[PDB]
């Protein structure tokens, strides 16, 4: 048994802008119904308005490799020991775009790769306490040996190699995180079904 | 041509120019203004980034190895609203941690307040960023050892078997990424796992 309620049972008051810029951090203020019957009074948070994403974790099921990109991302600096980070091809969702498309493009103009067959991993929140994104991951099939090089360095990284560095946190982004572990519980299924 | 790893920077390869403060609220929005090391050699133009700071995290995955079921939490996050079948989420035990605090008793602190659990045994999983494009924020975390019988902010209780919460990431009905990381590793070291904590 799960979830009691929808979203007939909060009521949002209002939606302030805090501050615009390139984002945006917005003050969501509700009312919402208690597990105890009756409302809750009125709450307000602070939540991070930065769009969607759309993430492809690029595999190649015949070499059992991975395409990962590194590049920096400067809000790691503070709890990490070097800002350059190994991570997904991923892209921000514009209006009408569809996941499959921003996946695509990006494994293209990121990572220099075509990609073939794909199928949905999962779809996450990043944060839901400060942030409204939400990221969309694919698996795509790739050739790993065609992969070609903000200032992004391609690696191409056996399947093993990649999980390893998920488990020894070298490889500590969520998106990375969540797809690298997928791919550890479904690659067995999934090479067969792309080289069948 | 890319790097194979069967054939780098550092801090030092970082100029912080300033962090502007943009907001200070409950939480924080900085502009971070730097210049960073190129890969093909020389540094960057000047690159602006607005980030939200809002503390670090300490997450606890409660496993009752004996039972093999863990506990989630349910309640309200109204930032999953626009994007969500609903903003009430199935998630894990969690909390921010204030200075001088460890990772582990906030982990247990919540355990308690929350769910009403005293924690055993204790084993990293992980620590990862949320998400780093726009957030500071990283969440740090635990399994702990539970008796899922005594489980007990508007927070409701649910004690589920292992195989249908890792389910339920399947399906999408859990979907943040603290609890989809946490019940991925559990499906990939729960053998191993319970027979540790049942020696």
């Amino acid at each position: 048994q799960g979830i009691t309620f929808s979203k007939n049972d909060v009521e949002i008051i209002a939606r302030e802008t805090l501050y615009r810029g390139f984002f945006s951090l917005d003050l969501y203020r509700f009312r919402h119904r208690l597990f105890n019957g009756g409302m809750s009074g009125e709450i307000t948070r602070e939540i991070f308005e930065r769009g969607h994403a759309a993430v492809l974790l690029p595999f190649d099921p015949v070499r059992d490799e991975v395409v990962l990109v590194e590049q920096i991302r400067i809000a790691a600096y503070d709890t990490s020991e070097s800002p350059w980070l190994l991570e997904m091809v991923a892209g921000m969702i514009e209006a009408g775009e569809t996941v499959e498309d921003v996946a695509r493009r990006e494994a293209l103009e990121e990572a220099g790769l075509e990609v073939g067959r794909t199928k949905p991993i999962l779809s996450y929140l990043a944060s839901p306490g400060g942030t409204s994104e939400r990221l969309s991951i694919l698996v795509g099939e790739v050739d790993a040996s065609t992969a070609k090089g903000e200032d992004i360095r391609v690696h191409v990284v056996s399947r093993e190699q990649a999980y390893q560095w998920v488990e020894e946190g070298k490889i500590d982004n969520a998106a990375s995180v969540i797809a690298l572990q997928w791919l550890q519980l479904h690659y067995h299924n999934l090479r067969n079904e792309w080289t069948k």
